[PDB]
């Protein structure tokens, strides 16, 4: 007689038992897939003397975790929420992920592993340094700080920080290095000849000690007035007192900071070490002027040879520029 053919593979489902083809009164079962279900479950048929299978309702879906694309203080990466598909975690800015990053939708139709939960990044209070207060410092958790949070050290008085004054409240609930506050003392600073130095009345000097040099008339100092006690021990700088020149001419006008003057005018009380000044020289051939320049140092100024001071003729200050 007639036999049922090879049965229709449907879709994420298995037929138990396959065979190419079946006598009438044979059973054969239709099941979904492991991680998918169908409106109906089984279908059994039995195959009839017409050797037809009749027809195949079967709709095989994939089972659907539950719902999970809202993560408190956080993303989920999803497409859907069904069998057998992955999502992913992270969280925002200031918490940590409590839990596995990713989690799949089991042929069960639950997720593995659990899903997790975002929560606060958190720093204990964090130690003082030994010779060192806590300037800046209130807890913005409970007694713990957030992640970002901040704290600042000062050294004790006499005291240079080594490393930086900021520690930050990190990702991984510890603070960023401490700095270290030590003693540091300078020597006496030396009188400078021709002048004086005032520092403070006691001992040893320390740390952000002042002193103050000054110079006698006719002498001026070769670097700052005041000086400090660096953290490396020394001093900010030790200045030299020297001798001012004489106006070198008697009638000139030359150039002093880019600007013309009267060196009669501007220095009438001298030149200090160190003013600059430029006279003016005339180039006989293109009938012309330039400059060149000369530095009062210790005293001395040396007036450019090609310079002539005028005792009815032009000045090389007067003619035109080469
Ligand atoms: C807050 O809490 C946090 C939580 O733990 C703390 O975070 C930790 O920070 C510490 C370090 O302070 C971490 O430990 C250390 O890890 C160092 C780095 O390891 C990487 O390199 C290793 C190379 O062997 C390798 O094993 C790792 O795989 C790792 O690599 C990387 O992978 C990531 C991806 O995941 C990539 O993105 C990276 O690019 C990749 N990097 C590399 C290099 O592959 C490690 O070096 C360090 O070791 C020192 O201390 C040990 C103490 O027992 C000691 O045994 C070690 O020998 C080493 O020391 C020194 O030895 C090394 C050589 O091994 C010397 O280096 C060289 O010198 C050569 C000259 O001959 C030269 O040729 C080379 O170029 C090189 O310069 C080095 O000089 C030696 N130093 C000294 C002083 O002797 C240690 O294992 C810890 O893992 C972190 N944990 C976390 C969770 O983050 C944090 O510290 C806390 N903060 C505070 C403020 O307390
Ligand atoms: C910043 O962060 C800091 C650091 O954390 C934080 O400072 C902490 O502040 C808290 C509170 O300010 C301190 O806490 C606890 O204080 C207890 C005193 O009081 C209680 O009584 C008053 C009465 O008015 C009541 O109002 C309170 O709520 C509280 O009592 C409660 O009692 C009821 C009863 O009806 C219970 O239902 C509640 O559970 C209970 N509540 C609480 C919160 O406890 C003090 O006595 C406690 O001391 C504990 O825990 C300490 C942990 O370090 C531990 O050192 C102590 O020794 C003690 O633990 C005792 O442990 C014994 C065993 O080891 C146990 O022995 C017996 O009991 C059982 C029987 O079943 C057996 O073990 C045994 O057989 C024996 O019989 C004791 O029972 C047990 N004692 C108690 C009382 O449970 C708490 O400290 C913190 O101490 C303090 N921490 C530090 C480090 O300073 C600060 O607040 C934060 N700042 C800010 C702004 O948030
Ligand atoms: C108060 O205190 C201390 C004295 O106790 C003074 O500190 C000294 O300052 C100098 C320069 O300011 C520094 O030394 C050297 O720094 C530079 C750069 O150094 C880097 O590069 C070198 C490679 O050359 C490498 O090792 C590192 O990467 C390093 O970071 C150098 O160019 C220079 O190095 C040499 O100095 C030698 C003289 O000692 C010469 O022979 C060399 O030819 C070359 O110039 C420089 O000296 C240090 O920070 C420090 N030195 C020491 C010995 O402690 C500080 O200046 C002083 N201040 C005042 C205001 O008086
Ligand atoms: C101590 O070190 C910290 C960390 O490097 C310095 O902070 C940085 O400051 C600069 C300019 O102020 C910023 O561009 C950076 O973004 C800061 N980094 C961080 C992690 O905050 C700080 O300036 C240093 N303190 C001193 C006194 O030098």
């Amino acid at each position: 007689g007639r036999t049922c053919p090879k049965p229709d593979d449907l879709p994420f489902s298995t037929v138990v038992p396959l065979k190419t083809f079946y006598e009438p009164g044979e059973e054969i079962t239709y099941s979904c897939k492991p991680g998918y279900v169908s409106r109906g479950g089984m279908r059994k048929f039995i195959c009839p003397l017409t050797g037809l299978w009749p027809i195949n309702t079967l709709k095989c879906t994939p089972r659907v975790c539950p719902f999970a694309g809202i993560l408190e203080n956080g993303a989920v990466r999803y497409t859907t929420f069904e069998y057998p598909n992955t999502i992913s975690f992270s969280c925002n800015t200031g918490f940590y992920l409590n839990g596995a990053d990713s989690a799949k939708c089991t042929e069960e139709g639950k997720w593995s592993p659990e899903l997790p939960v975002c929560a606060p990044i958190i720093c204990p209070p964090p130690s003082i340094p030994t010779f060192a207060t806590l300037r800046v410092y209130k807890p913005s958790a409970g007694n713990n700080s957030l992640y970002r949070d901040t704290a600042v050290f000062e050294c004790l008085p006499q005291h240079a920080m080594f490393g930086n004054d900021t520690i930050t409240c990190t990702t991984h609930g510890n603070w960023t290095k401490l700095p270290e506050c030590r003693e540091v003392k300078c020597p006496f600073p030396s009188r400078p000849d021709n002048g004086f130095v005032n520092y403070p009345a006691k001992p040893t000097l320390y740390y952000k000690d002042k002193a103050t040099f000054g110079c006698h008339d006719g002498y001026s100092l070769d670097g700052p007035e005041e000086i400090e006690c660096t953290k490396l021990g020394n001093w900010s700088a030790m200045p030299s007192c020297k001798a001012s020149c004489k106006v070198p001419v008697k009638k000139a006008t030359v150039v002093y900071q880019g600007e013309r003057v009267k060196i009669q005018e501007k220095f009438k009380n001298g030149m200090l070490h160190g003013d600059k000044v430029s006279f003016f020289c005339k180039n006989k051939e293109k009938k012309c002027s330039y400059t060149e320049d000369a530095q009062c140092i210790d005293g001395t100024i040396e007036v450019p040879k090609c310079f002539k001071e005028h005792s009815w003729k032009t000045d090389a200050s007067d003619v035109k520029p080469c």
